[PDB]
């Protein structure tokens, strides 16, 4: 009986309860006045009337490759067009933070506990009638039918942007760093207490154990040879806890800084490119400085890789990702003269998005082999069978599976997506409409506007029968694509905004931070400046193979 | 060895080592240029040849009282001169930090690492000559010497801005929620994680604690009644823990936030005050909101609360120090469009430049009773035998001591001002001028300069041989004041910044947050903005005696 249950207040105003029955929106700031902040202000409806669509912008960048070239070889143009790109986002995301999992209105609990997910909409009250809020059966559909009906892989589908297997298994890198969900706590808590990229991946997250994996000379981290050719140390020799299996043998349990690593012999590639690269930064730091000791020559080393990491992720990755024909640009100048909060919150419905299990393939091919998911799972014997050359030509080849578009989720995996749903709802989602107005963007009318077809769109009106019931991480993955895209429109206008503000939220790219002394001097300063997934391939893995996110 | 100890990159230019016995600067957006970063810009130049020093500013403010009577009756006006107070201060503080008690260079550990109070300047390099670097003797003077001669009392000197003990009391107990020294560890860390105004002193530092403390009715805290008078609960009740001596009896063991407030009498009469208050708004939002629960309740209230510290801070507290006719204001609204970053982190020179013992009198005197430290440490029936009331207008007619002017630290509480001296030394803390340079103040030229006198320059050069190797903390207490003030330039230069980031930094400051309905409602939002130290006694003292911060 709660009168906030029907999300009444619009344009991100707030719901107050006033009595038993009675509610109150806040309208303050949001450029709307009116009982529920719908009427605009005069100046709020000429900003509406000239500002255009998400997907009018997306047809711009990806068109006229003549214009935008002009534009990516004058420096002064591509800065100030990049400069939009950041600024039109920011507003988006709420900085100090705000809700959580137990909190539907602001609290210092809310604020204060770093082993929350934040939540850019806050969880529909425990006292409403339905799970949405007054709309809906009193249950959701059984997920079940959800994820065996529109979810699941009859025939593969492969991304027609091209992406590979260099590309996920890059992508799951990077993201289990900062999401691992405590699961003995619960969905909606965190183990990443740095919220960001910290590279606790590599490094690890307590003190204790950072200091298991390093050598303490020159400021490198523990290896070992094995076939003339470096790789990361046991847990024999360091005690470093690994989540193995008891029948991998002593001499194949390989320490890194993120626990669960061992168990995809994807990541542990990933995971010896990457130490290899911090001791080979090593090295070129020594050299400039042979008066600095092991403590300066790491702590400056791990502030180079976050660096590259940065740059990486914004000039190949989600340079992939886009489509644009506009080059983007890792430049942290661009906010010095903005109103920019240096700070980051990870947001639960980052953590949901991001579960693009659709990438990977039904078989994993090597070389002369095709690996099944029991065949390549826990079993780094692959790994030095083939070596980290084999794997990068081999994994540049293979081709990966498109996330929206529907039905292309891979059958190993049904348990993982059958979770995403469940673990929605148990951290009480509200629905797809509601999320596409917290970002800015028209509420789907119609289950076939969603989909654009006319068969799983039909499927979908039978188990939820009102379209503004729809959940989120199905929509997702069964959303209409941007033409020969990846994803669809409320992946990228929601993941987008949340990604930035850990990216560029990074105290590397705050003013007094940003300088050529906090890297080791302009040597180091350019290894951030000039980093590509290609180098860090080149010049560390033997022969220096040729590497990209797409297929060639 | 270290070819940076002497200091030499000056306007904050960072200083790098490029080889055994070579340097460089880093001159980043500094304004200059050259090897040291001395060589000025052409807008540098213009820039201080317009700006005036901090000394003609102060006397601006504190003249002029038929001009400032107009501006302050006229809002417009009022507003426009705040927000110069606020803005021309936030070039001073790194935000986010940067340095450590262990870090001299910028480090991921530094950055992520919550247990250390931050730096605002480098530690001195352990490999250095001398302990300022190069200048001065093998060691510094030794600190009894210090002491004995420049600092202890010989006869008490009162403060001319009138200041009492009701101010000497609040400084203490506000302040000791985030001066909170880990002396297991070290001076250079802390237990105070919330780096900031959350009030753990009220509510405890953790949410196993705060849980104990709680009534879980109408969102309250817990209490007990003494003879009709409503005080904290004890610790049999509780079972939280606090630092007692053995002979105190079962009764008397309150329980509070802060576990070390039991033993000072002066503290437990703001706990008890700030106690009556919570549950005081808890009463106010149920009349409002009559659907709320406890959680909402004691949420909201806890939020409440802050805003009215931060209130009365600034326009009671700091406003009385200022000696300014000119009237301050607290208001979020003049920050919104500008740049300023809403986070803190306490910092070591902040810690030890707040220890301002020469406050306390040579008895606490109370009706027609005049006890000593003896007596008054540790012996809260003194509180239950006069009263709130009592206290209140005792505290009210009773002067406390000048800090500055040098020659009044009591005797009781010597082996504290030692301590200050021996660990900023231990802290490798640097010279006086050291620091006055880096915020923008002049260096001094000699120590008569310094303290205006001549018989204590001429035994602090004497001990210290050179101006420049002065130490920062004994200068502050010896420093010549302001007319008639309770203190001189340094402190206050040095204090401002640091503390308009802990006030105004507050998550509760930012657009997001400052809204009624985060007070749950425009009544909630009423007791933030009408707040002063007058009315926090009124409501909560019997017979609403009159206070303030300065003897009549
Ligand atoms: C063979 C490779 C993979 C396997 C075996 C796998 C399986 C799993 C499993 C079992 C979970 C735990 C979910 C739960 O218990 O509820 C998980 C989490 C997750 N996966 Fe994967 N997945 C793989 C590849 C990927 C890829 C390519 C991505 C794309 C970036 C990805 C994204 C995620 C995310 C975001 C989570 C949640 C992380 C967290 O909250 O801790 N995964 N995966
Ligand atoms: C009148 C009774 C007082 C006594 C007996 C006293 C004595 C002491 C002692 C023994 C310590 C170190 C041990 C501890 O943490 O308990 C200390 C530290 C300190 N004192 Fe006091 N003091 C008194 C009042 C004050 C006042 C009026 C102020 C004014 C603001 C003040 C400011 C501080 C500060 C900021 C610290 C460092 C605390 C920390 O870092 O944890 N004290 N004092
Ligand atoms: C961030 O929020 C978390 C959720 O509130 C906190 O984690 C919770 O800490 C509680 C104790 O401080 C646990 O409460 C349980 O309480 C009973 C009653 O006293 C105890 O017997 C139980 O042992 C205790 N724990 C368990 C596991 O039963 C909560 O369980 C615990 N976690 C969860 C998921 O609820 C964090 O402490 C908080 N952060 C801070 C700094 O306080
Ligand atoms: C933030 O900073 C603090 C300083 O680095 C950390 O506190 C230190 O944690 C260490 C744990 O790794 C303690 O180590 C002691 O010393 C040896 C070193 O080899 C260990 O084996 C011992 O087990 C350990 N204990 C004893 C009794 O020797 C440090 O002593 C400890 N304290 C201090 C004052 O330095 C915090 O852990 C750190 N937190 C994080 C998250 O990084
Ligand atoms: C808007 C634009 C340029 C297309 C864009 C696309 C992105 C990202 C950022 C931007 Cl600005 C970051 C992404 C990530 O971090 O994975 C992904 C995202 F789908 F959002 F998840 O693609
Ligand atoms: C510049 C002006 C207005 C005089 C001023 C004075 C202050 C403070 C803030 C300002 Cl803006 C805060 C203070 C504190 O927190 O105790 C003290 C300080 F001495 F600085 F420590 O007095
Ligand atoms: C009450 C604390 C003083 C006892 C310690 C002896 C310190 C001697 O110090 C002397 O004190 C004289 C009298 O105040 C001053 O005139 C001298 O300048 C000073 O050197
Ligand atoms: C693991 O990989 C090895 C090496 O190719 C292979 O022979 C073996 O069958 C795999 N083990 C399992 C349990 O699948
Ligand atoms: C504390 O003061 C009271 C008077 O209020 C006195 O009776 C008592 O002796 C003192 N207690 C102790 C433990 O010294
Ligand atoms: C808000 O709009 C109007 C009042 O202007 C009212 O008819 C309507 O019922 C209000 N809110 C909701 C959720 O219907
Ligand atoms: C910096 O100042 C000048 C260079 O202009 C040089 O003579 C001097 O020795 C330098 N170092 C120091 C410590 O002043």
């Amino acid at each position: 009986a709660n009168p906030c249950c029907s999300n009444p207040c619009q344009n991100r105003g707030e719901c107050m309860s006033t009595g038993f029955d009675q509610y109150k929106c806040d309208c303050t700031r949001t450029g709307f006045y009116g009982e529920n902040c719908t009427t605009p202000e005069f100046l709020t409806r000429i900003k509406l009337l000239l500002k255009p669509t998400p997907n009018t912008v997306h047809y711009i960048l990806t068109h006229f490759k003549g214009v935008w070239n002009i534009v990516n070889n004058i420096p002064f143009l591509r800065s100030l067009i990049m400069k939009y790109v950041l600024t039109s986002r920011s507003y988006l995301i709420d900085s100090p933070p705000t809700y959580n999992v137990h909190y539907g209105y602001k609290s210092w609990e809310a604020f204060s506990n770093l082993s929350y997910y934040t939540r850019a909409l806050p969880p529909v009250a425990d006292d409403c009638p339905t799970p949405m809020g007054v709309k809906g059966n009193k249950e959701l559909p059984d997920s079940k039918e959800v994820l065996e009906k529109v979810l699941l892989r009859r025939e593969f589908i492969p991304d027609p942007q091209g992406s590979n297997m260099m590309f996920a298994f890059f992508a799951q890198h990077f993201t289990h760093q900062f999401f691992k969900t405590d699961h003995k706590r619960g969905p909606g808590f965190t183990r990443g207490l740095g919220h960001g990229v910290d590279l606790n991946h590599i490094y690890g997250e307590t003190l204790d154990r950072q200091h298991k994996l390093r050598l303490f000379k020159d400021g490198k981290l523990k290896y070992q040879v094995i076939g003339g050719e470096v790789y990361p140390p046991t847990v024999k020799d360091t005690q470093v806890e690994m989540i193995y299996p008891p029948h991998i043998p002593e001499n194949l349990q390989f320490a890194v800084g993120q626990e669960v690593f061992g168990l995809v012999p994807g990541l542990m590639m990933y995971a010896t490119i990457w130490l290899r690269e911090h001791n080979r930064v090593c090295d070129i730091l020594k050299q400039e400085h042979p008066e600095w000791g092991d403590e300066q020559l790491f702590q400056t080393s791990r502030l180079i890789l976050i660096g590259e990491t940065i740059k990486i992720v914004i000039e190949d990755y989600v340079q992939h990702l886009s489509g644009y024909h506009f080059k983007l640009k890792f430049d942290p100048e661009l906010l010095f003269n903005q109103q920019f909060q240096y700070q980051n919150r990870i947001a639960s419905e980052f953590n949901t998005l991001y579960h693009w299990h659709p990438l990977l393939p039904d078989t994993f091919n090597i070389e002369d082999q095709e690996y099944s998911f029991k065949q390549f799972l826990y079993n780094n014997s692959i790994l030095l069978e083939h070596g980290l050359t084999q794997f990068v030509e081999s994994f540049t080849r293979q081709i990966a599976g498109r996330v929206a578009g529907g039905r292309n989720v891979p059958i190993a995996v049904q348990a993982v997506a059958k979770a995403s749903i469940d673990q929605s709802r148990e951290m009480k989602y509200q629905s797809l409409n509601e999320y596409r107005k917290r970002f800015s963007l028209k509420p789907y009318t119609s289950f076939e506007e969603l989909t654009g077809e006319k068969e799983m769109a039909a499927e979908l009106k039978a188990l939820y029968s009102d379209i503004d019931v729809m959940e989120l991480y199905p929509a997702l993955l069964v959303e209409k694509p941007r033409p020969d895209a990846i994803f669809g429109e409320t992946m990228v206008e929601l993941g987008a905004p949340f990604s930035l503000k850990g990216l560029m939220g990074n105290p590397i790219c705050s003013p007094q931070y940003w300088k050529p002394s906090t890297f080791g001097g302009e040597v180091g300063f350019k290894i951030i400046n000039t980093a590509s997934i290609q180098s860090l391939i080149c010049n560390n893995v033997k022969g220096c193979p040729f590497t990209s996110f797409n297929v060639q």
